[PDB]
């Protein structure tokens, strides 16, 4: 049973102020879990100006010592850790991704990021700086206020966290909106904020739609930083109303057209077994998801037969199955915009290897695709599939491949399989990707940092740089007499 | 009587008539004479030096080659020839903005130097981390140039707020794009002369002169710029940014303007906090981003602080820029002289009191007594010699009066007390806090805004984060 559905404001929850509600529904079951508040511009002013006064100089917030705000995260972390199975059925149920998936990477990373953050609280320092004889100059990190943020529908409890774990360790306070698709984990998230014993005000939640909640958040005059996880389009325009309003300070977390490129002296298994994952994990619908397989033409043919083999044997079904590794495409619309690639990939002439279809119609699933003779100016090798269905190119040199790789506007991964000492290196320089995985694929840590180059973002999130998002360099400067 | 060499577009190291053939006039402000026409560039002019600024920092260019510590020499052989042709500059920076030429010869010119070199030094101490993650884990980030780097200055300190871009720039290994104002293009152009006689490879540095709506949008919308720094008003400030975000998602780094404030304690050294106000309100006919609008002063000094203040007022010298007495030359634009007349009148109509100047001799130097917080003087960047004097009684009242504002560019706290002054520097919401000085700034100190007065830092380590992007290498061992 879903317990938390409304608004979260000052720890207390609230009908929204029109009293309208919105649909939450499982993709697996298609049907409808409970109804939501549905949260507008007024409920996102409640929010704002709660988070004011819990940031007010001489808040209990603002004058807990800097190690309470790590032990408070670590009590988040705590509760999190105790009501984790209930966490991940309820991203399950919201989000159609296996159960074991949600509860041992989603769970696992969210209380990894809050831990990690938590121990930042009391290590974010400043600097002194060496000036004149009769001058004392330092700088101080503040946090930087009001922090809002809006997170997408693929991965809706992490996105949220890797935004609170820093910003609260920093100090600011916050009003988040989760994806309309998956409010669930974010409501849930509020009553154990609450139990933590985190002060009124500081963690504020409206659920609602972009168009209304969010685009009051990206707007608010009073709101000083927003972090933003989504699509391209969207970044642009939350980064244009961040503009137009007061200049708060965005994070912007794109999509990408993630390279993944597969040497000749590659381990060929370890090369298959991360490129089909980092295709196909959490049905494809990934910020990190492979776009474009390079496969060097020394290994092209036999990477597609063994790649072929690992799609025609992923078990899809049922999410709350122990078996299961793919459940069901999040909405109709991701559904069909997914089959309208694949037949564009039969029609634009790629060879189709497997899948390439509905599952058995009635459900939102789809067999795991893969195309080979895949060329550059193709729809499925230029366009963010979001869905399970796995493009192998062919190149022939490590220059040639590079360039491949990087002309395009995005630049959020890449991942590149080689024995080769040099060349690993040659290529994790010159590809431009916020990160560059070496023989492995989707390994992220609290610890270090991720985001896009060009259009797939600006800032970071994770690592010590996530604290820079999260707070605002003041200089002080005493001329002694 | 000096010769202007420089007025054309800077691309490839060579110097371009615009695709157009317009040009533009440049004009003293003093003599009100026309002093050249420079090459007025519009978007064709801005794609050449952006694919110019592209092929220098392609992968494998000599640019891209050079070893960090050569990028240092580099920056340090442009200090060297800017010291050289020192007084040309400022003599040019002179002509272009009707400063005093001494002030151009050991302000601008002097951190422009300093800067140049303080980021000649960090060229090769630009460090990224190794973290520590699994046993079978090499994960570690590099702090790579940016890219192509567009830069867009206002009239008011035009060498030098190029200089706080061009500077950690090139440290990083970025390649620029440069758009001084349309006042004042004349020592940009000169920079660029002594960019190629350094030895900086053809496409490192381009300028392109011109308008805003013109060449100014063609870089900020531009889809091949990667990155944009901008000082000016606030609004052009929410274009720049606007148009970055809707093209392809530019980084942007703005500085901007601020309601300043001086905050005066009963417990100061008076004198110095006159003098310092003094020179914060005045400096520059009032027309300098760290410019103090808004003076509190606690009410056990108040009077005396407003006697004292009339007095220092009234002898500060003003007339011709070429002369050496001279501390305050004519402003640059008739759109300014008229709102300042408007805003003393507003003073006097909503109660303020006068205490001297108030009309043209530019504009007399002006005291108001008995401001408020919801009048005109105190509420509006006036950019001109109006210092508005407001009362305040307590240390916590006046952090909220003094913050109450969308700006938080700088701010200055008098008083001999060491609790009052470290509760102040921490409590105001300024990207600069000076305690019992004005207009002290480093080479190494970051500067920059608060709120609507700017996002990002120019000016030591932080400066750099602005010109780099971090990527994370994660190599798993078998
Ligand atoms: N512009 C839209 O709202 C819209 C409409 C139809 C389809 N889509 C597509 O559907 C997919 C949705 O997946 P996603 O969640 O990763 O992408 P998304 O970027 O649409 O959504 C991410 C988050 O941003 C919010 N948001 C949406 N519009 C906003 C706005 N104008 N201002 C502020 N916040 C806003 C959403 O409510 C959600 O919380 C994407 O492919 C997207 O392009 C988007
Ligand atoms: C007018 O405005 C002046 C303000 O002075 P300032 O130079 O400090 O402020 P400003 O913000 O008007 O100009 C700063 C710089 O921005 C440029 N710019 C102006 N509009 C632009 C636009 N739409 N897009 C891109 N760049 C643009 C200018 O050409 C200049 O180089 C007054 O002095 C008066 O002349």
């Amino acid at each position: 049973e879903v317990k938390f559905t409304k608004i979260f404001i000052n720890n207390e929850w609230h009908e929204s102020k029109s009293g309208k509600k919105f649909a939450t529904c499982n993709p697996s079951t298609r049907e409808q879990i409970c109804e939501v508040e549905e949260g507008d511009k007024p409920d996102v002013d409640k929010a704002v100006e709660a988070a004011q006064v819990a940031f007010q100089r001489g808040s209990p917030w603002r004058r807990l010592d800097a190690l309470s705000r790590g032990r408070l995260l670590h009590q988040l972390a705590d509760l999190v850790e105790r009501d984790r199975a209930t966490l991940a059925a309820l991203e399950t149920m919201d989000t159609g991704k296996p159960f074991l998936h949600a509860f041992f990477i989603d769970l696992e990373g969210c209380i990894r990021t809050l831990r990690y953050f938590a121990g930042w609280a009391d290590k974010i320092q400043g600097k002194t700086i060496p000036t004149d004889d009769n001058v004392v100059c330092f700088t101080r990190h503040e946090p930087i206020g009001v922090c809002g943020a809006i997170t997408p529908w693929n991965f809706p409890l992490l996105m949220l966290v890797w935004k609170l774990a820093p910003a609260l360790c920093c100090g600011n306070t916050m009003v988040l909106k989760p994806a309309e698709q998956t409010p669930l984990t974010a409501l849930y998230l509020g009553s154990l904020i609450k139990e933590a014993g985190f002060p009124p005000g500081v963690v504020n939640i409206v659920p609602g739609f972009g168009p209304t909640v969010g685009a009051a958040i990206s707007s608010h005059p009073q709101i000083n930083k927003i972090a933003f996880t989504g699509s391209t389009e969207v970044g642009k325009l939350v980064k244009e109303a961040a503009s137009r309003s007061n200049l708060k300070r965005v994070t912007l977390e794109l999509g990408g057209k993630n390279p993944c490129i597969v040497c000749a002296d590659a381990d060929l298994d370890l090369a298959v077994e991360c490129a089909h994952q980092g295709v196909f994990f959490n049905q494809g619908q990934c910020c990190t998801a492979a776009s474009r397989v390079f496969v060097e033409e020394q290994v092209y043919s036999e990477f597609v037969r063994r790649s072929v083999e690992y799609a025609k044997k992923r078990p899809v079904g049922d999410p709350f199955d122990v078996k299961t590794e793919q459940g069901p495409q999040i909405d109709q619309k991701q559904f069909d915009k997914i089959l309208e690639l694949i037949e564009s990939g039969k029609k634009e002439g790629a060879k189709l290897e497997c899948g390439g279809s509905a599952m058995e119609d009635k459900g939102l699933f789809i067999k795991p695709t893969v195309f080979s003779e895949v060329t550059d100016n193709m729809r499925i090798a230029k366009e963010e599939i979001f869905g399970p269905v796995q493009p192998i190119l062919k190149f022939k040199s490590i220059e040639e491949v590079i360039k491949r790789a990087n002309s395009t506007d995005y630049g959020l991964t890449a991942a590149v399989f080689t024995k080769n000492l040099d060349k690993a290196l040659k290529l994790a320089s010159a590809l431009e990707s916020g990160t560059v995985w070496i023989n492995c694929y989707n390994a992220l840590y609290a610890q270090a940092p991720f985001g896009g180059f060009k259009m797939s973002g600006n800032g970071r999130e994770l690592g010590e740089y996530a604290l820079a998002e999260y707070t605002e360099v003041k200089t002080v400067t005493i001329k002694l007499g």
